[PDB]
């Protein structure tokens, strides 16, 4: 499989056993392809559906709210917003791209996805719909930057935390590699989408809000990287991965996890489990591009030894456990989301203990869920 944003063992392994037809992995893309029927249908999303217009007066520019930022009732004009951690102001959904994203993402990555294991063309021609759409129409598509990502009515400074979420369509980019090579997506198209991956790829890396974020202390800095490697693995530049991998990730994961195995910057938040597995998280997706050109994030070390099977472990008896959690979570935490984590940790590390427990808590059979789709070891 080409480089991308999945796991390319399962993705493999669903393809070639399509392919040749077997009756369990046969009937399981049925059903992923009646899911994906609607994702057909769908109308391309744009980035410009918005009426209300970031400070550039381009509709092209993404906006988002910062999600913990309140209006504040003590001020007659409420600015400037405050901060409640773990609070989510629902004024984040009058930005239209905050769920567009996300519902783009889901479409492009499944359509990709059922594309490589099928090959149906439909699937493809889909897929380039929305992928041109989003990214690379002169009107509807999406400028290549984040500079008005979740920002913060009243605040004087620039901030560089909305880059996050670039995770909602970086994946999508990525999967846009599954598609190179069919009747829809032609060599225009994808030269278009080059050229917009290599402007968005050098505001990541040029701007202060793209250096800021890259020297982020928390899950910020690891989920930074871990979309500046889908845009690096669409751009197929496999030795900037090894750079980013080796200089950057690396000495990240080493300055957060503590000795104990604990993630300190993720422990003092009010929903500590839910961001300790999202710091877990972002390293999970990295390794999946990382991997394909030898390089396990989860056994390498940093250059003081420690390693994120250490995070693993320090976390797996609250997987088992939820409710043994000593630290603040005002939140229930989804159980399902340790269970491709821990699958995806437990073979990387041959930890067979792991892959039990995430086959144990599974996932269910015919959830429309599209980032479970190459999972169906554990459904």
């Amino acid at each position: 499989a080409p480089l991308g944003p999945f796991n390319a063992t399962l993705l493999e392994q669903l393809k070639n056993d399509y392919q040749k037809g077997e009756k369990e992995v046969t009937r399981y893309i049925e059903l992923q392809e009646k899911v994906a029927e609607k994702y057909i249908k769908m109308t391309p999303l744009s980035v410009t559906a918005k009426k209300k217009l970031p400070p550039s007066k381009d509709p092209r520019d993404y906006m988002t709210l910062s999600p913990y930022w309140w209006p504040d009732s003590t001020k007659i004009d409420g600015l400037p917003y405050i901060r409640k951690d773990g609070e989510r102001n629902p004024e984040v959904y009058e930005y239209p791209e905050r769920e567009n994203a996300n519902r783009f993402g889901d479409a492009a990555y499944c359509l990709g996805v059922l594309y490589y294991i099928t090959g149906k063309e439909v699937y493809a021609k889909a897929c380039a719909n929305h992928l041109r759409t989003w990214f690379t129409d002169p009107k509807l598509g999406m400028n290549p930057n984040m500079t008005y990502a979740q920002a913060v009515p009243g605040m004087k400074k620039m901030r560089g935390s909305g880059f996050i979420d670039s995770r909602r369509f970086s994946r999508a980019l990525g999967v846009a590699k599954l598609i190179e090579g069919s009747k829809s997506w032609t060599p225009s198209d994808k030269k278009k989408l080059d050229d917009w991956a290599t402007a968005f790829c050098y505001w990541m890396e040029n701007s202060t809000q793209g250096q800021r974020e890259s020297h982020a202390a928390n899950n910020h800095g690891l989920w930074y990287e871990a979309i500046h490697l889908m845009v690096l693995a669409y751009l197929d530049r496999t030795d900037r991965i090894r750079e980013v991998a080796e200089q950057s990730i690396l000495p990240k994961m080493g300055a957060q996890i503590a000795d104990d195995g604990s993630l300190p910057q993720e422990l003092k938040r009010t929903l500590s489990l839910h961001y300790s597995t999202f710091a877990l998280e972002a390293l999970m997706e990295a390794n999946q591009i990382t991997s394909q050109i030898g390089i396990n994030l989860w056994s390498t070390p940093a250059s003081n030894g420690k390693v994120a099977s250490q995070a693993v472990d320090y976390l797996y008896p609250f997987y088992l456990n939820p409710e043994d959690w000593k630290f603040k979570q005002i939140k229930p935490f989804d159980q399902s989301r340790a269970a491709i984590l821990l699958y995806e940790a437990g073979t990387a590390l041959g930890n067979q203990k792991y892959v039990d427990t995430a086959k144990r808590i599974g996932l269910k059979y015919s959830t429309s869920d599209v980032e479970t789709i190459p999972y169906l070891v554990l459904k």
